[PDB]
């Protein structure tokens, strides 16, 4: 046992290691949306840097996960960091989409990581979810919302024009 | 076929998508190193820094390879990152041992990549690998093989004394 | 011969010299599609800023490669610039598309004089174009095709409105 | 006919269009001059640079005359851009005899187009060949002349020395 | 075996050390010459500051192949500095004329040691030559070159007049 | 005879020749020693950077020496330049042993040198050796000294430890 360790539970640590995996696989999905839109047929360079950013971002979200996980005296456990489970990723509208349920996706993973730290009376873990991860996660969802929202009412994915202009005015 | 596709070898595409794999993988063994050396019972917290920059400088190296596939017409074809071959890396000679080692065989690869794009004369590939990658992993292997070094001589892995000044003089 | 000449064939010589006249050819090319988005009856402003730049740019390619032959002791022969194949360009599509075609068909010279380079093991030469020439036509091209596929995107030609925005949004 | 077309003679017009051919043919004489004066066995450089800028200028002689073609609502053909006439210029002292004989060319020629212009009742293209080119030229010609005048009074072309000198003292 | 070698044929190692060995040769007759220039019955100022500083540059030119050496995990051997071949001079032109020999003689063994890397496979090292060194020979040559041309033109080496002028007026 | 030459004997111009030489020497020994600190598997980056300066600063005895001979009206004779007494130095305490032994070797040259110039009745000479050499000299042979006392009251060369923190602590 860690000789920091205190109130950390087994369950509470291993269910950060799969979170610290999920934040690593959130970092290669837009990482693989950034170069769709950098492609010489798609050509959107806002939609490519908005998703770098959020790519960049995902690592950073992952990096304080680790930084958790050893100030409680957890160990990190890494796995393989699978493929997204798309290549081509259809259109700017179809990518906000995807980002959008993929938001939604971690969202629950950190309510139920909440939960298992609730049940566990581990009140460290739980403020660490709520002031880091909760509000930066309704924030994600509500803007990919007003993307895909924005998209939709000007006619995507059928108008490239719309894209096009959504990229420059809103993304840039 | 792209529209800007030209002189751009089908093989030379998958090569570019097997190193694109590669430099994540580097990226994530470091990040690994990283938090290893972040624990409690390790707690060098140059070691962390000193390896968490060269898990982000391996991020942007595996980014500027996705930028050539697309500048060249390629598609890109993102596959699993492998979880890295240690959980453990049991101290800072021990660690920087496989970091050198690390870097020799993303080296090789980038040299047998460099005799694919020879063989099909594709001199733009030549000068991206040359200009960007050879002297940047040459430059890398000396500073890990010095660091290797000196840590033998100063007595590590037994002298924790040795790690400790270590971590401070040289990584701090 | 030149007391400076060394290493320097003379099919390497003549070669350069066709490169001179084909980058000069490019500057009048682009000369004469910016001069046609400043008619009254086309009017895209930044369109014909657009292609100035890139005019003055192939001249100083011109130039470059007429210091080169100097440097190397060649002897520079100018010979009669051909006109452009058009007057009117038609469209932003369109001249875009025809620029995407000329700088392939730069690129496809330059790649044909560093074979040449590299059968006379002329290592100075290979460093040259692929320092100052190769790059530069890749991006060139990649740069072409991504606006080639937003005006196609946009609904161009047809759509009047997609070009006046592209040059607005993308070209000012 | 265009809409912005007033008082603009299709002669005039087209009168245009050989001035165009003759200030782009200029460029490349001077073009050819200045590197030249760049060759190892020769070596006046700041020859090379004079003869360098007044090929700049040319093309801006050029570049405002398509502007004016433009603006009158004419319209632009370009034709081919003949070689210089020589291929080595000689010496300091000949070529800027040849520049002098090559500015008093284009001279006429403005001189012609303005006499066109007049008898076509075209005040605003008398007056933009008078504002932008015939001082221009009024101004070319007295330099050139100069310089010929010192380089003979300093003993060229014999006069390695003087050429020299006049490099360094005078254009430089 | 070095700990950081990987790709570096011995061959390509001792060819280095050659290499080496003729940088600092080429520094020890440019220093000869400054000083031969220093002399009462010659003085020539900035004769001899050209060839100082030259002497300068070279000596970094084998301090950076020392360093080439290293990075590669070959191991440095030197070997004595022969004397330049002349202890007098003769004139200005004439230095320069055994200056442009020495770096063409130069130029020719980095050549040789490309052709080398070539047969080896070895591409940093083909990318060290060409970036550090190729360009460097060349532009050098046509320095030297430029500098006889003109030292003969002027009417050097009976000319004193001459050498004092292109002391003042090129060098200073 | 130069017609600057006055109070300066054959013996003392031929003895100044030898003493460039032996400067010319040291500065030699000197970047040996600094680029075996340099390998990998030595990796003392501070040595090597003393080192370094100090054959830098032998090079300008050398000039200063080359200069003397110019001003007093002597011919300078220049010599092959022996190689280093070693190709590996073994280590840090060592090589600073080895220079210590280098600098009194110059001092006792330099000593001979004044002796000379004094049974010459060369006051100048005597001055110039005084001025700029002798306690240049002493300095250097001081330094040199504590430099190894403190290695070996640390325990080298035994401990590597000790010679990294000399290189951290006193070169650094
Ligand atoms: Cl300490
Ligand atoms: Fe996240
Ligand atoms: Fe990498
Ligand atoms: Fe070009
Ligand atoms: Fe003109
Ligand atoms: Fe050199
Ligand atoms: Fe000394
Ligand atoms: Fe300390
Ligand atoms: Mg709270
Ligand atoms: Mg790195
Ligand atoms: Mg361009
Ligand atoms: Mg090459
Ligand atoms: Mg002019
Ligand atoms: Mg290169
Ligand atoms: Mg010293
Ligand atoms: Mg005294």
């Amino acid at each position: 046992t860690s000789q920091v360790r205190q109130n950390y539970h087994q369950d509470s640590e291993k269910a950060i290691n799969r979170q610290i995996r999920l934040e690593l696989y959130a970092s290669y999905v837009y990482l693989s949306m950034s170069y769709y839109f950098d492609r010489d047929d798609v050509a959107l360079k806002n939609f490519a840097k908005y998703f770098l950013h959020q790519s960049h971002e995902e690592r950073e979200h992952a990096e304080k996960l680790m930084k958790l996980q050893n100030q409680r005296g957890g160990r990190i456990f890494l796995q393989d960091i699978q493929k997204p489970d798309k290549d081509d990723w259809e259109s700017g509208l179809r990518a906000m989409e995807k980002a959008l349920k993929l938001e939604k996706k971690v969202n629950q993973s950190l309510l139920e990581l909440h939960k298992l730290a609730t049940k566990k009376n581990d009140p460290h873990l739980c403020d660490f979810i709520e002031t880091h991860y909760l509000n930066e996660q309704v924030k994600a969802i509500k803007e990919l919302g007003d993307h895909v929202t924005n998209l939709r009412k000007m006619g995507a994915p059928r108008s490239g024009l719309a894209e096009y202009l959504f990229d420059k005015h809103t993304l840039g």
